[PDB]
Order: structure tokens, then sequence, then C-alpha cells
């Protein structure tokens, strides 16, 4: 696998955290494969099926001062070239400014668009551009499921998204998408018509393919996924 591009992470602590999640779900995938091959049944209660956060839209321009994406919450993020992020909530009133922190890797600050700080004014002009184009977070109820994009990597066969809740999303050339969550225990298949279905990974392995989508070439995709995770874990 040869990454054509990826965002630059300047923080060693951030890189450690990223590598840990890559390591974590790769281990999970390998364990699911071991359960399939050797038949062990974990004492642990099975993973509750929960649809993960997904990236529904993204764009990688060179001349607009950032990478941008939309999430299934309809939140819009801009990943700026210095590695900071503005995450604009779908309500079009609140946003997070996310920057580096020497203790936690990333830190997020809560703002209102109506009370925009002057030192983020140009950031929000860029965010406004991408909002037009498209059309960490505490424990408050409105924010407890908030997620942002920590790292993306573009490969020829797929683009890989690493979300802040530990979910990994893989968009393949054939417009089949797969998201791995819950430490590699759950796989979410997103069809080319955006029909979303989530399964325990071990169940898909035993079945041999994604239910309802025999053309999705699951085993090749899972191999690519493992290669992606393995590579990113070495940084
Ligand atoms: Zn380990
Ligand atoms: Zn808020």
């Amino acid at each position: 696998l040869i990454a054509t591009s990826t965002n630059v992470i300047k923080s060693e602590i951030s890189l450690r955290i990223l590598a840990s999640e890559c390591h974590l779900t790769l281990n999970g995938i390998v364990e699911a494969e071991a359960q399939y091959k050797m038949g062990g049944l974990p004492k642990s209660r099975l993973p509750k099926i929960k649809h993960p956060m997904i990236v529904t839209k993204w764009v990688d321009y060179s001349n607009k001062h950032g990478f941008s994406y939309q999430l299934s919450t309809e939140d819009i993020g801009v990943l700026f070239n210095n590695g900071t992020t503005v995450l604009r909530l779908a309500d079009a009133e609140e946003f997070w400014y996310i920057s580096y922190d020497d203790r936690e890797g990333w830190v997020a600050s809560h703002y209102l668009l109506s009370e925009k700080p002057r030192e983020l004014s140009r950031h929000l002009e860029v965010v406004d551009f991408f909002a037009k184009y498209m059309k960490t977070f505490g424990r408050e109820e409105y924010h407890k499921d908030d997620v942002f994009l920590r790292r993306y990597t573009r490969y020829k066969p797929f683009v890989m998204f690493e979300l802040s809740d530990g979910t990994f999303q893989f968009n393949f050339k054939d417009h089949h998408k797969m998201a791995i969550s819950d430490g590699g225990k759950l796989v979410t298949y997103i069809s080319p018509s955006h029909e979303s279905t989530t399964y325990p990974l071990v169940e898909v392995l035993k079945y041999g393919e994604i239910p309802g989508y025999p053309e999705s070439n699951f085993r090749e995709k899972l191999t690519l996924i493992k290669e992606g995770l393995k590579q990113k874990s070495t940084i």
C-alpha cells in the first residue's frame, strides 16, 4: 500500500493515540478471524449492534486552505493545514475548535457562531465555503456522541478515515464502504445506494460475505483493511 496523501500530524502524543486505535481494532479483526477459524466463544456478552458515525461526504482541494468532510450527523468538519479542526455542528449555531494539546493530544473548545472569536474569523470563512459546498467533547447530552476526523489516508484502492471515537471507515473504488467499530468487533456495510447495515464481524466471516451483497468482495476488502491498519500502526 502506497499512500498518495494523508494529513500531517505534528504531535507525537496524537500519533501514539492514533496508532493505539489502529493496533486495537486490528487485534479485534484478527481475534474475530480466530473465532471463525478455531471456534472459541468469548465469555463476554456479544457486541450490542450500534450504527457508527460515518463520513458521508468529503473533498480534498489544494487551494481552499483545508480538507473537508460531512458526517452522518450532518456536522461539517474542516481539517486545516496546520492540523487544527473546526467542527461545525449541523444546527449551524455551535462549533468546536480542535487543536493540539501536550497532555491529551487533542483539545476541543466550545463556541457559538454568533459569538465567534476574532482569532478564528478566517477559519469560519473557510468553514462557510465548505458548508455551501456540502449543501474530547465533554459529557453534555448534546455533545456526548460528538466525533471528528483525526486522520485520513488516500490509497489507490481505498481512502481510510480514522474517527475520534475509534471507528475506522474505508471507502473503496467500487463505492462499497465499510466501517469497523467497537475495537474491530463490528462491521458496518454501506452499499453503493447508501443502505447501511451493521453486523458482528465474526458473523460475517462465518457467512463468508456481506448479507445481501455478494458482489462486495468482502474477503479482499478485509485484507486491504488489515494492511491499512497494520501500516498506520507503525507511525
Ligand atoms: Zn497490544
Ligand atoms: Zn453545545
